[PDB]
This record gives structure tokens, sequence and C-alpha cells, in this order.
């Protein structure tokens, strides 16, 4: 009747106004009333409906609860609910799932609150704003301390209340607690879930995401592991790297494992040296004081780059289970000596030379004097019968020369027959700009005024190529799917965590000594000199 | 101009159809695209001779001119070289047969230029070829015939507009192999290269022999006149894409040098098929059988080619070394690891069976199919069967190598499969591993995979292998041709199976013409050692 069909129409009216607003914040225009046309009409002339519920019959047969502790803060609204948001759209949530933020900032308005700002950060929403008003529907707000026995009673009451009103079979239900927090509130909210706010009895498993930074040496990082596990055991916890993907997880573990061919290759009789790069070009961007307290070995290669070496270096796992490929990741980082200073060299950057980036110390927040780390190159040395003598030289670097993500694999010389006609094979794993992995070799060159020893290097690529280019789902994205799917392959496991802090942990104290100091490097060149004649020392031969 | 219009279109789509179906990429749309580019794709010669290459009087002798090889073959795979400025600009090419030719010209003319490949391009090059190519009629057992044609070569050579003396010989036996010591004798007595310089090489046809015996009577009646750096004997199939796909992939790689070797390699099968049959020609197939024609020769090159230790250099006869090593190796063949067939008429008579050939003797049991396991007993392949299968009237024309490399059981189970490498020829080179790779999207965790084709070269389906190995000994380069002692070990590989068979101990199995031959050789291949792939 009318109540319908007009509650309807409001509906439609809003959803629309709610898109242009959340299209007005994010694009900044100058003129917000010929921007709102524009759009208005664009979204005219784009039929948007694409959930195809893709989740396993696992998934829904129980309610399952996502509760964002730090709802109110940058990652929330950011990264995390859009990548709820995304993942809603992939058809990979049941479809009664249900979203609670929860947070101290008072909220007089949730509904305002989940238009205006979490709406603000969704992308897509030109072809996609009709699926978000649905998304926001599963959306609510507590506004709690996340020290408060009380507070946590009663929000275990506003979750038994959606669990049990679930339709399916199995009772009780799952939760999934996402901490958007700083490091310093995890003990205690973890202690308030313990308490209050476990699953029923009756039935659904608890899995907890961790934020970066886990602890900033070996010491503080095993006291934060010793908090949390009285409360946490390791099938529970989940401690998240946004930038370890599955699919170059996948491109490290199936290529290798998978094949005779290259895992009789992986290993010290065939490779000579192993590289692991990150490189970006921004800079700190005006964080410069927060990055101060860091620096790029802990930013991004005691974390990172490190779990992305355990992958390359493992043993074979004794089956694909997660907790399986993690006992090879703890046993092979456990065969890595500390990383003394002589095996690294430090960068700080100063302004490129074309002054659109300035340097490091210019930034204001940056104390005066500091000898904070933009750059590293170092080595690791794996002394086991699989790796002992392979060079894994790790290199990370804000404001270089492009922006780049690859593991570079150089296989051992044939020397015999080919001579100079030759060179190493090498094999590269790309995700940064885009995803490649491919074999650098040695071929014939075809054609008759080609005798045997006339030769060019190819680039074999080893990727499946689909009938279709397929939608890149981040990497962020795919690893919440994993913590929902119960798969920790990619997330850092407690002793794991220790072993790898037991490595960077005597280097980062030189650091803080003054033991080691950086070498300047104009923003936008590759780094220090220094660091490529460490390279070319330590086993790297150019093409 | 419409209808053509639309003829054109539906050729191009037919070729690309039959690409796409080939190949079978799962990536359609972008294989359609370059294949449309590369289907996309007269004029003077050019040459591409080294300076020393053309520093020197260059005579071509073919012997048994009148026949079938040299019009058919022969002479237009020099023309095809002359075309392609590979022969030196002042070459001179004489045949000589005993035929009667009362008239040069037109032997040339209306016989020789017939079979020429008119590509429309070449076609204004033939009377300029044509003027290169004289004609001598002579006996091949004549010493003074001989020295009468030395005198015609040096009249030849003498012409030549360069410093350098004398002159290069390329003496060419396109005759019946019971000729080849008497023509040998005759050069050697009558025409060897003139004293003041010049290199002699003569091209041997098959068959070399047809057993250890006869093989090593007729390399004993030729080695008095000719050494193993003069002797050419020729396969016409060995084209030198193949052999650089074999050698230089494997070698110059550590990847690939590290798993050649049974640590590794499950099962090797080297395949020869053909849709033709024996032509109504099956009377003078009928005494060879398709082990001779095609397996103790061609494959086994493949084979030697595929399987040695590492050259001491990439030097023709470093090479050829590592082959007679190889094949030194090599166990003779039992009747037990082969098993053969012959062609019947095909499901709907299109072809006619190969005891329906009026020239085949009746109730003849000689093999058009055979299959077979080698066993190369060394340190690198003790265990990897290798599997020669070669056949006519089969089911497509194809000539590959397959590797097939140890399967990973652990830890992927039914989620992967064994690796391969392959190498093909026919009917058109390709060289490709196929390995099991991750599938892109959420949808797929760790044990959804896919068994993925990765192309080192594809070509769709330019001078062919024979004229390549033309080239080859104009060159003087010996590693695409049996050596004197490889051949010997070849033969002794293969002779005991041969006498076997020519006494009845195993005979063939018949299969229709167009089948893949007898079901019992697909058993056989299955219970040594190869898997299906999926
Ligand atoms: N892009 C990013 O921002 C990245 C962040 N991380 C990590 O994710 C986590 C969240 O990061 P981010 O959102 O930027 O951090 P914020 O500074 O924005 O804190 C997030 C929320 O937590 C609450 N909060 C802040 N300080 C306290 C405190 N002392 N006690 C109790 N609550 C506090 C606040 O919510 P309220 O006051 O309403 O309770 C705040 O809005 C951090 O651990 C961070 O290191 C790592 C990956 C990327
Ligand atoms: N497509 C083909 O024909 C293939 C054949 N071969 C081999 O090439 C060589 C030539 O092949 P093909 O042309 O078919 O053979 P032919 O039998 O047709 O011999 C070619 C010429 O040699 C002469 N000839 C034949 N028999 C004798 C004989 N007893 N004594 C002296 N001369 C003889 C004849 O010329 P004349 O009487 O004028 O002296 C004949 O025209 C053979 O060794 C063959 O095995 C291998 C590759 C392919």
């Amino acid at each position: 009747q009318s109540h319908a069909d007009q509650d309807a129409y409001v509906a439609d009216v809003d959803g629309i106004l709610d898109v242009l607003r959340a299209q007005v914040l994010e694009r900044k225009p100058d003129d917000i009333f010929q921007f709102i046309s524009k759009s208005a009409l664009s979204l005219q002339k784009d039929s948007c409906d694409r959930i195809n519920c893709k989740v396993k019959d696992e998934q829904k047969s129980r309610a399952l609860t996502i509760i964002v502790f730090g709802a109110s803060g940058d990652l929330a609204k950011k990264k995390t609910f859009p990548a709820l948001f995304d993942l809603y759209c992939g058809g990979l949530l049941p479809p009664e799932v249900n979203i609670i933020g929860y947070a101290r900032t008072k909220v007089d308005d949730v509904e305002k609150w989940k238009h205006e700002t979490l709406m603000k950060y969704f992308s897509n929403l030109s072809e996609r704003g009709c699926h978000a008003e649905d998304f926001l529907k599963h959306i609510s707000y507590f506004c709690g301390a996340y020290d408060s026995v009380d507070d946590f009673k009663r929000l275990d009451a506003v979750i038994r209340e959606k669990e049990n009103a679930f339709k399916g079979p199995e009772k009780g239900g799952n939760r999934l607690f996402y901490l958007a927090l700083p490091p310093s509130v995890f003990a205690s909210v973890c202690e308030s879930i313990h308490k209050g706010a476990m699953p029923q009895e009756v039935g659904g498993w608890v899995r907890v995401i961790i934020e970066k930074p886990f602890g900033r040496d070996t010491k503080s990082s095993a006291e934060l592991s010793q908090a949390l596990e009285p409360f946490f055991d390791e099938s529970q916890l989940y401690r998240i790297d946004h930038y370890l993907g599955k699919e170059m997880v996948q491109n490290i573990i199936t290529t290798r494992f998978a094949n005779r061919i290259f895992s009789a290759v992986w290993n010290a009789s065939n490779i000579a040296c192993v590289q692991i790069t990150f490189k970006e070009t921004i800079g700190t961007e005006g964080r410069g004081g927060y990055f101060d307290n860091i620096g790029i070995i802990r930013d991004v290669m005691q974390n990172h780059l490190t779990q992305i070496l355990a992958l390359l270096a493992m043993e074979k796992p004794r089956s694909l289970d997660a907790e399986c490929i993690r006992d090879e990741k703890v046993s092979v980082l456990k065969c890595i000596e500390p990383i003394t200073k002589e095996n690294c060299v430090l960068g700080q950057y100063t302004a490129s030379a074309d002054g659109s980036i300035p340097g490091y110390l210019e930034d204001v927040t940056v104390p005066e004097g500091s000898t904070c780390p933009t750059f590293a190159v170092m080595r690791l040395n794996i002394n086991n019968d699989r790796w002992a003598g392979v060079p894994f030289i790790l290199k990370a670097g804000k404001a270089v020369e492009q922006k780049y993500v690859a593991i570079r694999i150089q296989f051992r010389d044939e020397v015999h027959p080919y001579g100079e006609a030759t060179q190493r094979n090498e094999l590269v794993i790309r995700a940064q700009p885009s995803e490649a992995m491919y074999v650098k070799i040695t071929t014939k060159v075809p054609g008759l005024s080609g005798d045997l020893r006339q030769t060019h290097q190819t680039e074999l690529d080893l990727t499946y190529h689909t009938r279709y280019d397929v939608r890149l789902p981040d990497a962020y994205e795919s690893l919440i799917n994993d913590a929902l799917l119960g798969n920790s392959t990619n997330f850092v496991r407690k002793d794991e965590l220790d072993v790898a802090w037991r490595i960077f942990t005597p280097l980062l104290h030189q650091i803080d000594s003054g033991e080691i100091k950086p070498i300047p490097y104009q923003a936008g060149t590759r780094g220090p000199k220094e660091a490529d004649e460490f390279i070319a020392n330590n086993g790297f031969k150019h093409q």
C-alpha cells in the first residue's frame, strides 16, 4: 500500500543522497553543487546487483559476530570497515552476519556515523552504493570501555540476543574480535573478552585479530605475548600483516612444493643468492615523528620481509594445514644467527634533487639530529643443510627510485659449456607494483644465422592466465577472509614472533646505541651507494 | 569482391580456430589477438654468407640427378638456399647420372623447375638459379669419367673471381646405397679437390645398411676414400631448431640442467606420427619397416642428444663424442619391449589398408607401427624408461619429445601431478613446460590448483630442416650427422630385435588407419612408466 511504497521511496532517496554525500566528502570538490549534479546524472545512467553468496555451508550454519574495537579510529574507518564492505559485496560474509563497532567515543547519532563517517571510505560507490545501504544494516555501535566488566556483560547480552535469533542449524555463535586499537590496550581488552564475552558454551569459536606493532624488541614482544596467553591460545590469536597477500604466498608455496622442477633446485646446490626487496617512492609524508621511533627495520623488515623469507626458505611442511606451515616457518627462522652491524647498511633520505620531496630531517616533527634509518640493506645467514652459505639479502627503503616489492632468486651459473653465452638463471616473484612471477633463462636464437653459441635471455612467465581478467582483491581483505575461514598460515605465531625478534633485536640495540649511523641519500635515488656495494659484495651479480 | 572478402575472413578464422584448438589456452582472447598479429606476417637476393664462405670456388655435384630425390627435394632445397642467399654467389651445380639427356636446357626447364617451390616470390629467381646448373652424363664406376668430370669442375673453379685458389667440392649421393662405394672410389681416383686448395665433403643418403653387419660393411667400403670429417650421413628430419632446443635449454641453464636425470625424471617419450600411409608405394617400404625407416636413425639421434652427458665444448665433434658415449650405455632392445602394428583400411574406407596395396607381397608382416622401450644403463638414466614410438596412418601428424618428471606426492597429493617438458617439431615447433600453479582469486585456497602450460616457444602450423642440414654441410658443421662409430653403436641397439622380427618372433597387430594404433601399444606405454595428464 501507500506505506510500503513511501518507505521504499524515502529509502531510495536517502540511499542516493548518502552516496552523493560520500562522493563529495571524498572527492573534496570546490563546487559542491556542480559535483552533485554530474554525479547524480551519471548514477542514473548506470542495475547494480552482484551479491552471489559464495561462503561454504560451514560458514552460514552458525551465527557470526564481528566486533571491531576502536571503531572510531583511523584504521577502522579507512581500512577495516571498507574491507568488510568488500567481503560483503564479494559474497564472502554470512547473510546473517552481525557487525558491532565498539569504542569509547560518544556517538549521539549512530546512523549518521554509519552513513557519513563509515560510508565515506567505501570504495566504488558509483556501482556499489546500492549494496552500501544493505551492508550498513549489519552494523551497530556500542559506546563502552575496554576495561569494564559490566560493559562486557552488556555487550555479551547484545551479542547473545542476535546469536539466539539466528535462523540456522547450530546454536551459539562464532565471534571475531578485531583490535583496531593501540597495542597498549590489547592486554586489558583481551582480559575483558575472556571474562565477559567468550562464545556461548553451546557452540562457536573465538578469534582475535591483533594489530602491529607486536612489541619493538624481544623483551617487549614477549611481555605482550605473555600478557595475552592467559586469555587466548594460538588457535585464537591472529597477528596480522596487512602486506602479505594470499597471491604472493601461494606463488611461494605452490610453485615450489607442488612441482618437481622447482622443488629440486630450491637449495644451496643450485641457488647463488636471494634478495627480498620492499621499495617505496613516498617518504614519511609529514608523519616523520611517528616513524622516528620505529625506523625502517621494525617498520617492514623484522615483520613483513622476515615472514616472506620464512615461507621462501622453509622445509616441506608435513601437510598443507596452516599450523604445519607455521611449524616450518618457525623451524627455518631458528636457523638464523642474529644480524650483526657489519651485515647492515643504513640510509636516511635527504631532499630529492628536484625539490619535490623534502628531506627526512626537514619534517618539523622529526627530532633534530635524528639518526633514524629510512633505508636498510642487510644479510641474513640460514645455517642448515638446504641454505648454508646462501646469502639472503633483505632490503627496504623509503623515498627511493621506484615502488617495487619482489623476491629475486639467482641460480648458480652454468659456466660450461656456454661460457659467456649464458648467465645466472633468475626467478622473480613480484607483488608491487603488480603481481608477476617468471624465470629468466638462456634460450637459442631462432634462425639459421644463429649457431649453437648464439643465445639470448628470455623471461618465462610462470603464472596461470585465466580467460577473463578478474578483480584483484587486496592483501588485507584476503587476510580478514582467512581469519573468518580459520586459516592462520599468513599470521605470525607466538613462537615464530619470538624467534624473529631474536634475529633483529641485537642490531636494533646497536642502532639505538649509536653504533651504526645512516648514510644520507637523496630522495628518488636507489639509496646509499654503499648499499649497492654491499649487495655486490654479498653474492649478487648484475645481468 | 564481397564473396572473396568473406572467403578471406572465413579462411583467417579457420586458421585461428585450428591454432587456438591445438594450443587450447585458457586465455582464448589474448591468444587469438597475438596469433592474428602473427598471421599478418618478389625481391632481390642479399647474400647472408660469411666472407670466408665466398672466399673460394664452390662446386656441388649431385649424383643420381635423374632421380626422385634429386628432382623433388635436393635441387629444390638448393633453390631455396639460393633464394635465401645462403649459397655463395658464384656456386656451380652439376648433376651427374647415367641417363642420357640429349638436351640439358630442357631437362632443367621441364623437369627440374617443375618441382621448385613457387612461393610466387621465389619464382622470379628460377631462371637465375638454373644458370648455375649443368649436367654430366657418366658412369658412377668409371675412373676415366671422373677424370673427365674433374676437368669440367676445374674449368668452373678457375672461372672464380676471388684470390683464393682451387675450390671446395660438395658431392651429393642421391643414389641407392648399393652405388655409394663405386662413386666414392671414383671420386678418390678421379675428382678430389685441386692440390692448391679446397675441401671435399660427401653427403650420404639413407639407408646406412640394414643391420650391424651390413652397415659396418658399407662404412668399411667408404673409409679408404673419405674420413669422418668428409662424410656427412644425412637425416632430413633432424632440424637445427629442435637440436638447439635440446642442447641449449638444458646445458645453458642451471634450472633444467639440475633436473635432467633419473632423480627427477619419471619417463621420456620420443614420438613420430604421420596420418599418411605408405601411399601406394608400400612395396619398397616392405623390406624396410618402420623401425629401420625412422626409429634406429632419426629417433635414436634425438635420444642421443637428449640423454648425452655435457660435452667438453659446443664443437661438433665434442657433441658427437657424447652421442657415442650415451648410445654405448643403451641395452639392446628386447622383443618383450616392443609392440608392432600394421595398418588396415580406415573405418570410412578413405585410406586403403597396407596390404590392399598391390605392390605389397601378400601376407606381408612388415610393421608400419612400433612402440618400444629402451634402457639407458648409466648413472644419469638407470631405471628411466625411454619410449620410442613411430607410426604410419595413425590419428595425427605429430613429432615431439615428452619428458615427465617424478610427481611430488607431498604435500599436494591429488592437487598436483607430474611436471612435463615437451619439445615439439611437428606439426609446428613448440617447447613448453607443464607445472602446477595456484589459481588466482580468493575462491582458491592452497589446494585449488591448475595444470598450467608455460610456452618457451610456440609457432603456428624459413629454411626447413633439410635445407638447414645442407647448409650445415657447406659450413662444415657435422653435429646433426651420424658419425661412423655412432652409427655402429646404434645398429647394435636395434639389430637383435630386427633379426627377431625377420624370423617372425613378434608379429604386427592390425590397427585401422586413422586410429592411434594397436590398443596393446597404449597398454605397453602405460605399463612402462607413462602417466596420463589429468
Ligand atoms: N593505517 C593505519 O592506521 C594502521 C594502524 N595499525 C595499527 O592498528 C591499530 C589501530 O590504528 P589507528 O586507528 O591508526 O590508531 P588510533 O590512534 O586512531 O586509535 C584507534 C582507536 O583506538 C582508541 N584509542 C586511542 N588511544 C587509546 C587509548 N590510550 N586507550 C584506549 N583507546 C584508545 C581510540 O578510540 P576511542 O577513543 O573511541 O575508544 C582510537 O580512535 C594500531 O595498533 C596501529 O598501530 C597498523 C596497520 C595500519
Ligand atoms: N624422397 C626420396 O626419394 C627419399 C630417398 N632417400 C634415399 O635417397 C637416395 C636417392 O633416392 P631416390 O631418388 O628415390 O632413388 P632412385 O632409385 O630413384 O635413384 C636415383 C637415381 O639413381 C640412379 N639409379 C637407380 N638405381 C641405380 C643403380 N642400381 N645403379 C646406378 N644408378 C641407379 C638412377 O639414375 P641414372 O639411371 O640416371 O644413373 C636414378 O634415377 C636413396 O639412397 C634413397 O634411399 C632418402 C630420403 C628421401
